[PDB]
């Protein structure tokens, strides 16, 4: 096992714990997108729940000079999510004739940003007229707040729309449930990582659904970090993991909805968590499920199921699968 990943992400932690105060200890996640440069001294955050980018530094020395290289960068930044360590503070951002955030933000003159000339002004408008300043009690950072399209969502996914479309063919699995888990897990944030090594769009653990999902397709060892960060891979990964919950881990479950809100449950936590819910024995666990309606079902597993964070998980899922469901 290389845990050593553990380790610096101990690490990396650790550095900017130093840098910046244990008040300001931020860092990349499923929904949030986090990237130290110079020395750990400038970072650049888009929250894509919230569609704000939030560009800081806490350098003492010439604070506008390297906030204005981060927001041009980030700006223009071409999404290869796969080439990108947001646990280090090595540069490897790169400019793209089209940017990953290519129409999900607009300059103050509301045109979208895709030259370097334009991203330019835009960054000398903000340090003039929206550069705020704050302190952690201790020392002063310096930043510059971008809102986000209103529909920057949207935007988003448009993005892995026919990645969706491809995977749900393949494999029997809704458009609306895939992009309900999707959205849930990343807001389609393909740079997303989280505590537990779950990797991009679909939000995908190597060792445990990855591994799964390669077994059952005649495939050997486990996908790299590489593979489950790009969308497509990704995608195919964890609609894959879907049906594979659905037929093989849940197929005792013989009604649609139920098996759903099941496997809905399941994607997150674990079908044998979920099945543990109804009872320690597989069997009548199953048909536990079967004497009861989907509304009890959903109830059953919103309220009385240990992991806290799988009981708002499939809140969340099913409340977005409805608004992608309608055509
Ligand atoms: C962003 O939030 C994170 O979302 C992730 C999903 O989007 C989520 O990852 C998921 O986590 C759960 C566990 O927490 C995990 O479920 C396990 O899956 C494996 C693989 O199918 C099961 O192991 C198999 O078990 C069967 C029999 O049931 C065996 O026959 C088979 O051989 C096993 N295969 C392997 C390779 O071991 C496992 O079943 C256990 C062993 C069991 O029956 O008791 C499941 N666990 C449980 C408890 O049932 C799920 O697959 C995983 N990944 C994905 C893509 O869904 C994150 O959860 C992390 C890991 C967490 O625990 O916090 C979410 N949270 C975070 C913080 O990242």
């Amino acid at each position: 096992d290389t845990n050593g990943f553990d380790i610096l992400m101990g690490q990396f932690a650790h550095n900017i714990e130093n840098i910046w105060g244990f008040k300001e200890v931020v860092i990349a996640g499923p929904k949030d997108y986090v990237k130290y440069t110079d020395q750990y001294q400038t970072r650049s955050h888009i929250n894509f729940d919230d569609g704000t980018i939030t560009i800081e530094t806490i350098a003492g020395t010439e604070p506008a000079a390297h906030l204005r290289r981060a927001i041009i960068k980030t700006l223009l930044m071409g999404d290869d999510p796969s080439s990108v360590d947001l646990y280090s503070d090595v540069d490897d951002i790169t400019i793209s004739k089209e940017p990953f955030l290519y129409g999900q933000v607009v300059d103050n003159t509301g045109q979208p940003i895709r030259w370097e000339g334009r991203a330019s002004n835009f960054a000398d408008y903000l340090l003039k007229n929206r550069l705020k300043s704050r302190s952690n009690g201790l020392r002063i950072i310096y930043s510059v707040t971008i809102n986000m399209v209103p529909n920057h969502l949207d935007k988003r996914a448009h993005k892995y729309l026919g990645m969706v479309r491809q995977a749900s063919r393949k494999y029997g699995v809704d458009e609306s449930l895939i992009l309900a888990i999707m959205q849930t897990q990343s807001s389609f944030n393909p740079y997303a990582v989280s505590r537990s090594d779950a990797l991009g769009l679909m939000q995908v653990v190597q060792h445990t659904a990855g591994k799964d999902v390669f077994r059952s397709q005649g495939k050997s060892g486990t996908p790299s970090r590489s593979f489950l960060f790009d969308p497509a891979s990704n995608i195919d990964t964890g609609t894959a993991y879907l049906a594979m919950l659905n037929n093989v881990y849940l197929g005792g479950i013989d009604n649609p909805t139920s098996r759903r809100y099941a496997v809905i449950t399941a994607y997150n936590g674990g079908a044998g968590s979920v099945l543990r819910v109804f009872s320690n024995d597989k069997i009548q666990a199953a048909n536990i499920i079967n004497t009861m309606t989907p509304g009890d079902v959903y109830q059953t597993l919103t309220t009385r199921h240990p992991s806290a964070e799988s009981r708002r998980y499939l809140y969340k899922v099913n409340t977005a699968q409805k608004s992608y469901r309608r055509r």
